[PDB]
């Protein structure tokens, strides 16, 4: 209901994204964040990040077949934040009972044995904020690692280490 | 344990600069906001820009003999913004009519005959609208750029130009 | 030595309530019960307790921003078990220590200057049984007053007085 | 450059508290405050106030096995402040998402129809001016009453009406 920006976010034209065919939208406020790593490549510059988040979509809709990249955000190591399927579009990041009740933002890397350095970290911090200031998160919203809702390594043990550490996590 | 403050800015000691002896505090909430560019070389990458936001720094301070790097911020082409004096310090920046009352913050590298990307406006619109966030800036602050209150082409003709056209802009 | 039959609990649908956005589950069978008071208005009739109900998970709901009603189950002078969380689902009554060892149950009402009428202790002994009878309680759970976990008059002075004496009260 | 900024606060020695065993640490500047009522008896000499803070840290360790009494700080109707677990500890006063951002001040009484005296909501609000002139609250922090983040009655309807119409309350 309220107007003011937040955060910097790359938007889909810029990363190149393909357009999207999602359509099912999510309820807000939403309370719960769900964060992952791709497992796949990590990028530490705006042109190597625009890439991996190309790279991603393209998986997600040539290959599996989904409406868009699955997540509603990614976060890169050049400490951008790109815009997935956004605040408003259910996502296809967390199976069926999560995908519908969250947002999910992802880290382009693999996380197992490397951590986000401190940027790709605020990035993440700072959109959940804008998130709230938009009403598009619960003021109070609570922040898990994939692995608390499903069986994988995500978002990496490493990674995993430090949301664990940030003031909405709840296991 | 504690949430980074908004603006996904990176810290003066993430850039590794050299320890500010600045004591001049302003009083918040500050009025104005100067944009200003340095002239100096651009950068567009998080390492190539916190060596840039370095050799700002190094500088003036061991050049100019300043307490520490002049502007309240720096924006790189990386889209993302270094921490310089910060919110509540006085820079140098705008002449000792503005440094009292504003905000300085420029973009690295010289807008005389080529433009931010959209990454580094954003990320000076994401900072501005953290520091009202934070009480730094008042809600309504107003934007000058650097040639409307010193004698000087920065932010240079490209910038000012495009900063001329934001809503908090005041001629 | 097989799976039978007991619970005469007003489903949520029947009180109306609110779709529940919780998720983490307790470890069947659970050890622990602990008992509160709702330490608002009590309610007598089917009528009034399904009302009674939508108001308690409308506090906790709307104004605390909860996933769902706090409370597994809820007690009216009606002599009916309303379904909060369930058997299944953690509760929101007794902090987070208590919440995921233990089933809360509240009885709607205020007993500090008051005992609950003796339908609405049968209707709580009787969910208890059913509980042990589904395996969702251990055979020997203890029982605890909500003051004997957190700062609180719940359950109320007289309701407290009531507990202490049952056969699975334990200090 | 002067030592002594408000406080005259009732110290844990003064009042014979237990060593206190909690470690936990708060972030200064804190945003929250969260007032509560003890919903006890109150005390309005400093004699019977002392005896009582003791009673409740006594309730808190000895019974619910807590590493101090939970309250930051207690307000007594003898127009006193009574030292909790102070400006730097987190408190267990209001719950694990509460808890760790605020301080939770509670009047040592029940005022759900006794409003506190002048003396104590004097003692209450120069507590806050003294914590924000330590920077130990932040100048824009934000009371909430406790039944506005926990099912409670707490403060009291009496004491939330006035709190309410504080400068810094917002629901
Ligand atoms: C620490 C001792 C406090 C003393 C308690 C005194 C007894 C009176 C209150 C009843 C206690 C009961 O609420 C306990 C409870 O359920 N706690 C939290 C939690 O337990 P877990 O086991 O950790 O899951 O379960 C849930 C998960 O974390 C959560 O619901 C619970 O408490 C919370 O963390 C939620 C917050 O209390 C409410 C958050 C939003 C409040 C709305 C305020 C709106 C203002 C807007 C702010 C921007």
């Amino acid at each position: 209901e309220d107007p003011p920006a937040c955060g910097s976010i790359v938007p889909r034209r810029e990363w190149r994204a393909l357009a999207s065919e999602c359509r099912e939208r999510l309820t807000r406020p939403v309370r719960y964040v769900v964060v992952s790593h791709t497992a796949g490549s990590h990028c530490d510059t705006p042109a190597s990040c625009a890439q991996q988040a190309q790279n991603v979509q393209s998986y997600h809709v040539r290959n599996l077949g989904w409406c868009d990249v699955g997540y509603n955000f990614l976060i890169g190591e050049d400490g951008l934040v790109y815009e997935g399927r956004g605040w408003n579009i259910k996502g296809a990041h967390a199976g069926p009972t999560w995908n519908p009740i969250s947002i999910g933002i992802s880290f382009m890397g693999n996380y197992m044995n490397r951590v986000p350095p401190p940027r790709a970290l605020r990035a993440a911090q700072n959109l959940l904020a804008c998130g709230v200031a938009l009403g598009a998160l619960r003021s109070n919203y609570e922040v898990k690692g994939h692995r608390d809702v499903q069986p994988t390594l995500s978002p990496g043990d490493r990674l995993y280490e430090i949301i664990q550490t940030w003031s909405h996590y709840r296991a």
